[PDB]
């Protein structure tokens, strides 16, 4: 059979756990939570990247549905409840392709029952408000990672896409990765910088993990990371799950933003800049730069790096999909992971190899994270500590 053939095999037995989805955004966003107007029960092809059918061609047997929320916005707590609130409703409304999952077991069961494990992860330490007790209601609620920041620094934590704040984590951040450890939720530190990524990984006493990012060393880029990180990540015993992103991924697409951003500023306008003026300056852009595009070769090269230098007991993948509106092409959406095996398998990555890739490691990951909470929970009470008191 042909490697496209066997990689599906190969995902029938041991499925993808992925890493980062942002369905639940996009929800929010296109028609705010009206489920019906995009059931994913149906074709959703021309507005997401997502959907059940799409999600069972494409192997998936476990998804984190990020429930991210602005943090340039007031309202983060009451936004992250609502994008929870969506995540179990998508799970009430299917209850023959999706099973709520709390644990590694629950990981299991749902792989044994043939259905697609969902869990919850936070996308910035804005969602808790510095408050170590909100921290605490979103695990209660099911939230199982938290990455520390999103594109902008809070408080207590330094982001890859920000200037230097506190140099890493804060006194504070350190206390929320001890609370995130007695808890059991697993510290994210995919858009985090790289100062806040060893510090996060000098305290965590469990295994961390990085829910969408890619190499560094493969492509010069600060969502990626850091050679040095990758080799911490056999002491520590976590996971990166490498992303699609294309203007991280790949180096000609880094390249293409970096110019498209300075002839935004060349115009006068900041590079985020989304008015119809704004716009009208990218698109002259695009018109005499095409968008370089990426493919799945891309991002096995990121794989093969990261494997090397990180270990194939600490890789997974976390497509960023309905996060971002490019693709590689050949993972223009969830359907699109079989493609990527492939791939791998005809750069000889071995069966087992692949079946850690894709799910034995996240159930690894989450099992630690949930054995180093039942002894820090059984050694001390938890933590009433404010950001005042600590920075
Ligand atoms: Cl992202
Ligand atoms: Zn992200
Ligand atoms: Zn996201």
């Amino acid at each position: 059979m042909t490697s496209l053939e066997k990689a599906r095999e190969l995902l029938r037995e041991f499925p993808v756990v992925d890493g980062h989805n942002d369905l639940p955004w996009a929800l929010r966003e296109q028609v705010r939570y009206d489920l019906d107007a995009r059931d994913i029960a149906a074709d959703q092809s021309a507005h997401l990247h997502t959907d059940l059918a799409r999600l069972r061609s494409g192997g998936v047997g476990a998804q984190y549905w990020s429930v991210y929320v602005r943090s340039d916005l007031p309202g983060a707590v009451t936004a992250t409840l609502e994008q929870i609130d969506c995540v179990r409703r998508l799970i009430d409304r299917h209850p023959g392709e999706l099973r709520a999952a709390l644990t590694a077991a629950d990981m299991e069961a749902a792989r044994a029952e043939g259905r697609i494990a969902s869990l919850m992860g936070a996308e910035g330490g804005h969602s808790i408000d510095n408050s170590l007790a909100t921290l605490r209601a979103l695990y209660a609620l099911g939230v199982r990672y938290m990455t520390l920041t999103h594109n902008d620094n809070n408080a207590w934590a330094d982001s890859a896409t920000d200037e230097p704040g506190v140099g890493g984590l804060s006194a504070f951040g350190r206390e929320v990765v001890r609370e995130m450890n007695r808890e059991g939720m697993l510290v994210d530190l995919s858009h985090v910088a790289a100062t806040t990524m060893r510090d996060a990984l000098d305290t965590s006493t469990a295994p961390v993990i990085f829910s969408h990012s890619s190499s560094r060393a493969v492509c010069d880029h600060p969502r990626n990371i850091p050679d040095d990180v990758l080799e911490r990540l056999s002491a520590n015993g976590g996971m990166a799950m490498v992303t699609f992103v294309p203007k991280f991924v790949l180096q000609a697409a880094v390249d293409w933003t970096a110019e498209a951003d300075d002839n935004m500023r060349a115009h006068g306008f900041h590079h985020l800049d989304s008015s119809p003026e704004a716009m009208k300056v990218h698109a002259a852009f695009e018109e005499r730069v095409p968008r370089p595009v990426a493919t799945v070769s891309t991002v096995a090269d990121h794989l093969d790096h990261m494997r090397e230098v990180a270990g194939v007991d600490h890789l997974g993948i976390g497509g960023d999909y309905d996060g971002t509106p490019f693709t590689p092409d050949g993972l223009g959406d969830v359907s699109g992971y079989p493609n990527l095996i492939a791939e791998l398998l005809d750069r000889g990555w071995s069966q087992s190899d692949l079946a850690k890739l894709t799910w034995k490691n996240a159930v690894r990951v989450l099992d630690a994270a949930e054995d180093v909470s039942r002894g820090l929970r059984a050694a001390r009470g938890p933590s009433n500590a404010t950001i005042e008191q600590l920075d």
